[PDB]
């Protein structure tokens, strides 16, 4: 937490502020609380709302991902009951379902999907796949042509063939989504203004509080701010749903689940 | 957290006995400082506490989403397949079975007892050998259904009228998962929680110069007020963990097996 | 009853004025500033909370009115789809009607007798009184109507499936109705707010006759009586299905439902 | 907006204070600003929490008219790519469309819908539909009729039949939900407990602020007041969506673009 | 923004109370913060719902225009995986499901679609669209009359139509979503109460604060301003998320990006 600098930085304010009290009457400089009051609460109101958006952008995230699991396991469920005899086909799409998650993961942080991909398919389609500007995407559409045989083959009808195609359209959902949540941020404006604005205040506030507090100004002021600190660094921590970091969304973790779920209900 | 009220009240008679070395010293607390604190504590708490609420409105309707699926599923194979009795108390056995292993999977808790007083041993083997036995229980209902397709007792349709039933379960049981594995804020709210445990003991000491002998008094009643929102949120935040109330997902467990049996003709006694 | 506690207030802030002379004498202080903190603290969680009754409210609105769109529309595809099944066509209706009144019973927690046997024959009484949950059993009934027309070839499977689906709408309308009949806000929200709004309007005075003095009351009394208006509107609105003033009419609903459905079967009230 | 009528009464107000401070003391009244800043942030907060329900209400009555569009376009679009030929099917259908949008804005108007209805439609059908006590309701009751009978013909498979009857379903719901904000307001004890307390703390402000501002008064009083008013009076506006008010639902001309829309789909 | 005018203004505003702050008692002038705490609250509440309202827009705007990219993939993808070898029909559809997404986008922004649809369409097809006093729905109907024609060609069965069929009132939802957007701007009102008063408030707020500030007076006043009509102005742009400002959405990028996906390679599916 590099939240401690600025707490460190506050401390420094403060005695700058204790010792330098003395020259306050001789420039005709007053600094009171009630403004302060004023400008901390209106903050904290701002703070609140934008909090509230970072928050469901997380949540958001964690819902999309929460659907691949969903609709990748009922595909694969409709797979067992409609065609319990066609293991072939079984392998074959779950192996591209659980391509799908992979290469998910690998688009919104940005790596390369070659080797998880040449582990789960053909080299064939591993080069079809990379070989489009949307790779994810158009595993999708690789999925959709294993059903699309099955239906053409006469062992899926145009209902059944309907049942689990409602699912890779649940998939592309998921993916649209969150391609939306990674190109599109809380907007940037948000966090410039309540960012100068936080700083400013906390680093002001001692000037504000040592008229009051004299010697308890460290201690109060350093309070206050880490209070404000906190809860806008939440937001922070919160903004990057996809990331690697602590606080980041076990991308890794969750396509290991799916994976591991895909292999339980396949004999596997 | 009627202890931290106690401690809240010693905190008030150690300001109002202390607070005569106060100046010969040069430390001074003011309320105006504490009032800027406290509101600023309370809009966060009123926004935290909004998200804990949400949190916990998803958890009950992910839950009567259970009660009202499994209800139709039922109603649809008595309408559809009224002779198949055989066939209804299977079907049934494996919803009921659910519900109570999607209950035990939230709480932690082992759902043996209630999987083998609901299925054969020969199932109740597979699903505790799965690493995800809420699921397979799903996949093995899904098979009833199929079978029923198969022997020609369902056509596509029919069957696809009942397979979204079972897709309105699963949707429920990651639903749970994801509400379970949460929470969201990565135990920064413990930092939260520490924020209004540090001012409600600090408070006493910035109000004793107006209230003097009185501080204790109002002192504790701000102080309830903060830290019972406080855990407000805390209960909410976390509907299906350790420190819970029961009750509900009991009782909608329970509601679900005698519909059920309700439907089925196993209610009243002949 | 808040007339009470408004009255009762006024009453307290006579005590304040009475005993503000003794308040030296015991060494009692009271300043303002920390009943601001405290008042606007419990306005911000009264806000919060009164928005949480109203959306519940919304939603129960919302649910009743799912049960005359559903309805409706079930009616509308058995005329549509089925012009000349007028036997059939009534018996559904007097169990969509049913469905509704029952529902109404469930959440009043008042007895079905009297309405079930006014729209259906004994048998169908008893079978529907002995369930645990009566609503969920007419729509059984009301789905072996359209299974039976299944059987008989009148209905096709698709065609089914189009009425099943009103009968699906109507399941998620009891469960929703039935989920907000047994969760109330949490207790917990209620006794903090309750028992808080109390004591502070009480103590108030206390704290404002220093600044006040004879003045006491009638600030009291105005700042006493807004947070309580607000705090016991919210209490109403959690209890969509009570009996209380701002309560959904039900009765007036359903009789809006019966008529509704008794008017596109060409029958008259 | 009869506010400037209160805004000069509390100027009034305001000038009363200031010629009546003098007899202060010799009654026994003390009033300071604390109190009222506190009563004044509650009622701020709760007209907050108040405007946004009447904005949620607005907002969901606006997006119940959009899905009379949304729906009425795809059922004519589908009538188009499934019956081309049908023509004499299509105008039938999108008077009737087209009448049930009229009549749900005449319905929600509490007007008269005789003569839009009698310019779109038949003698003998306008008759059978004032003569129900739901015309709205009896209009899509004979949109249905159409499709059915179009299915009984064999033009319309159980299938095609389906797709369109979902849209029938569309229009349904916007017609409960429509009559839903007619007769379920936003609670009345919102506007009574609001407009009491806003308005007697807009007239006794001054008289608690006089003695800090003093001359001053009426000016801090006025715009204060002139603050809780309108935010007051933004709320009333937006909780009746489908009323005449020029800052309500333009149902007139909403009705007009359905209509224009349905003939341009029909070379009309 | 030009609120860099509005807050050098501010400091003009200061400058005036400083010097005129030893006349306050020669004039009967009194100004205390505690009224202007009051007021200023109010108006950071009434901000922050407005503001909220304001990205409530915004979000919505962008999940309409997500389901646009989300239900023309799905169409493609059902199109190649149904009807694998009509790539003529491929074309023609695909073709007019990117004319709609920069149609749209010319609606919304109320520029001349003329040059786009030359450029995607034959000239024929073009004036018919622009014909239309709605051109976006006329686009629809015939992306819908290339798949009615494959159903009325025994290429496509009732079900299979319908799959796709589903997918164009999809896009038909977004239409209606945007329109809604577009003509229903937030009520006029909001900007009115809003502007007039926070700016006001901006202005008469040193007057207040001179008294316990002195010469601190221009600094904590901007400061202040500042807050609030950042706050402001941000809610007004967002309030208008198809327009050109810098907070709005990239219409023009997202078109591209739609282009480039269902054209991805030439039109070459596997
Ligand atoms: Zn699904
Ligand atoms: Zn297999
Ligand atoms: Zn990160
Ligand atoms: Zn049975
Ligand atoms: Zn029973
Ligand atoms: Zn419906
Ligand atoms: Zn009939
Ligand atoms: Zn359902
Ligand atoms: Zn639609
Ligand atoms: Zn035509
Ligand atoms: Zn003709
Ligand atoms: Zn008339
Ligand atoms: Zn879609
Ligand atoms: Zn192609
Ligand atoms: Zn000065």
């Amino acid at each position: 937490s590099k939240i401690i600098f600025r707490l460190l930085l506050n401390v420094l304010m403060s005695i700058i502020a204790i010792i330098s009290y003395q020259w306050y009457e001789q420039l005709g400089i007053h600094l009171t609380v009630a403004p302060f009051s004023l400008l901390g609460i209106a903050i904290a109101i701002f703070l609140g709302f934008r909090n509230s958006a970072s928050y469901s952008r997380f949540v958001e995230a964690r819902n999309l991902w929460g659907t691949v699991l969903i609709a990748e396991r009922t595909l694969v469920r409709q797979l067992r009951n409609i065609l319990p005899a066609e293991h072939d086909a079984h392998r074959r799409i779950v192996s591209y379902l659980v391509a799908f998650s992979w290469s998910l993961k690998h688009q919104l942080r940005k790596t390369d999907p070659t080797a998880d991909l040449r582990r789960l398919l053909p080299e064939e389609r591993v080069t079809e796949i990379l070989a489009s500007s949307m790779p994810t995407n158009r595993i999708l559409l690789l999925a959709g042509n294993e059903i699309g045989q099955l239906r053409e083959a006469g062992k899926l009808s145009d209902i059944t063939y309907g049942l689990m195609d409602n699912k890779l359209d649940e998939l592309a959902h998921v993916l649209g989504g969150c391609e939306r949540l990674a190109t599109t941020p809380v907007p940037f404006a948000y966090t410039l203004i309540l960012q100068r604005t936080v700083y400013l205040f906390c680093t002001l506030l001692p000037f504000a509080l040592v008229g009051d507090l004299h010697y308890m100004t460290p201690f109060v002021s350093v309070f206050i701010s880490y209070t404000f600190l906190s809860w806008d660094s939440l937001a922070e921590e919160l903004e990057d749903p996809f990331g690697t970091a602590a606080n980041d969304l076990p991308l890794n973790a969750m396509c290991n689940t799916i994976e591991r779920n895909l292999l339980d209900m396949t004999g596997q």
